């Protein structure tokens, strides 16, 4: 089964899904100097104040942090988008090391960490229904730096023991995402996939220009979680990112000159 060892890593996926190699897979590059300006992008219309957050789950690949989706309670409006798009969870990818960690990378830098709050098109009813379209999710992306604490992020580093290892849930309820986000909301968009199998190529990519920056005691907590089960030998959940793949014939867009 899939995922980010030797050999069930991201150069072995396309095996079990051949659309590894697909035509708008992610994540990418982005060139900074090669995006394309568009003065017609909208502002990106992010509104969270009635966000309900409800579980921490570590599923072996990643831990996500979820949300009551089953009204219009927190949404993703506007930027490139057409009508609403529901937050259903977030989660991060990150490092071994401060040097990499997130999927996009910027001018071919990596990242820390990168964090994904996901969304999912209202007009397909709910998310397996959205994976299987084109325009069935917009992914905000967020790229975490190394620095000063996030004060919004500790709730989150504080209760990853109770989840260490494979399977593990915790009561997650009153999480305010709306800590995690940048000051700005300038940004990038492309189509392209999910990043992890089945890499269903129904993303609208939405990369925020500005990291956020966490602490090394915040990062360094995500790296004491598990990729296995309790009672199986113990594998440091770390280095849970794809590498960026091939744009082809994709033109990156920016919100901002
Ligand atoms: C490195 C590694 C990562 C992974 O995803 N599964 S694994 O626990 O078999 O080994
Ligand atoms: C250019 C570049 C290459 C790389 O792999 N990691 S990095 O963050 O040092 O930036
Ligand atoms: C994942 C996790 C993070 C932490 O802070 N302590 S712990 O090593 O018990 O487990
Ligand atoms: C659920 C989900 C799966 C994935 O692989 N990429 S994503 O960031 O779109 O979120
Ligand atoms: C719900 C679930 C199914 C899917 O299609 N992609 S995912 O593996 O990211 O999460
Ligand atoms: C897990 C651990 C235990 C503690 O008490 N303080 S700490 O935040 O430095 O790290
Ligand atoms: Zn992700």
């Amino acid at each position: 089964h899939w995922g980010y060892g030797k050999h069930n890593g991201p150069e072995h996926w396309h095996k079990d899904f051949p659309i590894a190699k697909g035509e708008r897979q992610s994540p990418v590059d982005i060139d900074t100097h090669t995006a394309k300006y568009d003065p017609s992008l909208k502002p990106l219309s992010v509104s969270y104040d009635q966000a309900t957050s409800l579980r921490i789950l570590n599923n072996g690949h990643a831990f996500n942090v979820e949300f009551d989706d089953s009204q219009d309670k927190a949404v993703l409006k506007g930027g490139p988008l057409d009508g609403t798009y529901r937050l259903i969870q977030f989660h991060f990818h990150w490092g071994s090391l401060d040097g990499q960690g997130s999927e996009h990378t910027v001018d071919k830098k990596k990242y820390a960490a990168e964090l994904h709050l996901v969304h999912w098109n209202t007009k397909y009813g709910d998310f397996g229904k959205a994976v299987q379209q084109p325009d069935g999710l917009a992914v905000l992306g967020i790229f975490l730096k190394v620095g000063s604490a996030k004060p919004g992020l500790q709730k989150v580093v504080d209760v990853l023991d109770s989840i260490k290892t494979k399977g593990k849930s915790a009561d997650f309820t009153n999480f305010d995402p709306r800590g995690l986000l940048p000051e700005s909301l300038d940004y990038w968009t492309y189509p392209g996939s999910l990043t992890t199998p089945p890499l269903l190529e129904c993303v609208t990519w939405i990369v925020l220009k500005e990291p956020i920056s966490v602490s090394s005691e915040q990062v360094l907590k995500f790296r004491k979680l598990n990729f296995n089960g309790e009672g199986e030998p113990e594998e440091l959940m770390v280095d849970n990112w794809r590498p960026a793949q091939p744009l082809k014939n994709r033109q990156i867009k920016a919100s901002f000159k």
